[PDB]
This record gives structure tokens, C-alpha cells and sequence, in this order.
């Protein structure tokens, strides 16, 4: 299996599916360069770095409240309710929010590690699950 993969089994329907343990995605099917381009949406937390932001001066919401958060971004983004660029420009706490959510290209050992692991273990157009980092947690979506 590709890098970070590995089998899986549902608990509520019993059916097979697939999980990365560096991106922390997962889907039903079956599934390095230079420089990757990115876009991400940010939820800061009060354990962040730095608790705040454009949206917020006072990040006051838990972790737990905003993995809550990224969640539901997640499902609606993955039932096509929402794009993924409009929940990143109107929610993200980062400043590339302006931006719909793009950071650009980059390179290993600009980012902080988490975010880079996952972002390089990503297909060209795949997104990630909720990804840990000091600013807090990220949906990450590969674009090149
Ligand atoms: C302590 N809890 C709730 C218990 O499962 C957290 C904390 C951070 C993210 C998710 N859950
Ligand atoms: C990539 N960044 C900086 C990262 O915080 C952008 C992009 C567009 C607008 C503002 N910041």
C-alpha cells in the first residue's frame, strides 16, 4: 500500500476501509518531489501558539471544540455541501484564508513537521484529516 496506509475495519457497518496514519485520511478504496503547493484551513485552539487571529483576538475554544470543528468542515466539504475554498476563506484562523486557503509551494524544512509529513504523503487534489500542530489543527488539501 502507499505511503502511510494501511487496512481498516468499520465498526458500524463491518465493511473494509483504508486509513493514512500520516495524513490522517480515510476513504473506502483502495489507494517524491521537490515541492508540493498546499492549501490548508486552520482552527486555533487555546493551546495554539499563538490564540488568535483575524477572525479573533481571543482564541478562547478548546482543543476538543475545534477538532469538533475541522470534523464538521470535513463532512461537509466530503458530501459536497461546501467547498472546500469557501469554508477556508470564511473559517480559516490563518491569514491565507484571504487567499481561499493557499499557502504556496514549498519545500522539506519549511513547515512544521506534521503539517510537511502530511502534506508530502498527499496525491496531487487528495485532502487530509484533522492534522496536529502547534498552531493548532489543519485540513490540508494538495493542489500540486
Ligand atoms: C480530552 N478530549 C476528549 C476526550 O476524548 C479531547 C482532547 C482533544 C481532542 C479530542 N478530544
Ligand atoms: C501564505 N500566506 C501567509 C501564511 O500565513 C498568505 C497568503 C495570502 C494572504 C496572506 N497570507
Amino acid at each position: 500500500l502507499p505511503p502511510g496506509w494501511e487496512k481498516a475495519m468499520s465498526r458500524s457497518s463491518g465493511r473494509v476501509y483504508y486509513f493514512n496514519h500520516i495524513t490522517n485520511a480515510s476513504q473506502w478504496e483502495r489507494p517524491e518531489p521537490a515541492r508540493v503547493r498546499c492549501s490548508h484551513l486552520l482552527v486555533k485552539h487555546s493551546q495554539s501558539r499563538r490564540p488568535s487571529s483575524w477572525r479573533q483576538e481571543k482564541i478562547t475554544r478548546t482543543k476538543e471544540e475545534a477538532l469538533e470543528l475541522i470534523n464538521g468542515y470535513i463532512q461537509k466539504i466530503k458530501s459536497g455541501e461546501e467547498d472546500f475554498e469557501s469554508l477556508a476563506s470564511q473559517f480559516s484562523d490563518c491569514s491565507s484564508a484571504k487567499a481561499r486557503g493557499d499557502l504556496g509551494a514549498f519545500s522539506r524544512g519549511q513547515m512544521q513537521k506534521p503539517f510537511e509529513d502530511a502534506s508530502f504523503a498527499l496525491r496531487t487534489g487528495e485532502m487530509s484529516g484533522p492534522v496536529f500542530t502547534d498552531s493548532g489543527i489543519h485540513i490540508i488539501l494538495r493542489t500540486e
